């Protein structure tokens, strides 16, 4: 199987060839993730990062972009995961089909993120911070880059104050997600490249 959402289906033909079957989920998976670059380039600060850096954001952070901008398409209450073909499946099944710790702790963080009921424009400002503090690893300039952050997370500061004035927390709730997508990217990178179709 193939138990990763942004595929359309979670069945594999066992007849295909593994390059088939990539080949098959980049089609699936590939719109998602040019998406991500159009979104980095409204950013206005981005295009003034290196090209070297914006490339290198793009890489680290995609990940942790999608699965903010996809905690929707896993149902707490349901509990079940909806595929970009628009199926839904059961967490059991998935789990019978291989899910396993990796699938919970993204139920965990998607109930909790999406209970938080962000409007869209305060989802879309989140979702800029969490893109500019992508691991730094390849980073040429970083002060640069935490500049850019430092700008966006006031901007972030400033609208949830507007937006919650009686609830500043929710400002500091939403930083405290970073570490968890971190966790959820390294987890969810082993599964990537432990995949085999045979
Ligand atoms: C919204 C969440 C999300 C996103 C954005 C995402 C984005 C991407 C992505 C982006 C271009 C790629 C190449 C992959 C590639 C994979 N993902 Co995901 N995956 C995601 C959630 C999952 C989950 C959940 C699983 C199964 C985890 C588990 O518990 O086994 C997964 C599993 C996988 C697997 C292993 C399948 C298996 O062993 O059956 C591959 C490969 N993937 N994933």
């Amino acid at each position: 199987h193939l138990v990763c959402p942004m595929s359309k289906s979670p069945y594999v033909d066992p007849h295909k060839s593994g390059h088939e079957i990539w080949e098959e989920f980049s089609m699936s998976f590939t719109p998602a993730v040019k998406e991500v670059v159009e979104f980095a380039k409204r950013i206005p600060g981005f295009r003034d990062l290196s090209q070297h850096d914006q490339v290198n954001l793009l890489k680290a952070g995609t990940f942790e972009v999608l699965m903010v901008r996809f905690a929707s398409l896993f149902d707490a209450k349901e509990r079940t995961v909806t595929f970009l073909s628009g199926k839904k499946y059961s967490v059991d099944d998935l789990h019978s089909m291989g899910a396993g710790d990796l699938l919970n702790s993204m139920f965990e963080f998607s109930e909790k993120l999406n209970a938080l009921q962000l409007s869209d424009e305060e989802m879309s400002l989140f979702t800029a911070v969490v893109l500019v503090s992508a691991d730094r690893s390849g980073i040429e300039n970083v002060n640069s880059v935490e500049a850019l952050q430092e700008t966006l997370i006031r901007a972030l500061r400033t609208l949830i104050m507007k937006n919650h004035p009686n609830e500043a927390s929710i400002f500091t709730k939403l930083l405290l997600k970073l570490p968890d997508l971190r966790s959820l990217n390294n987890m969810h990178s082993e599964e990537l490249l432990a995949f085999k179709v045979h």
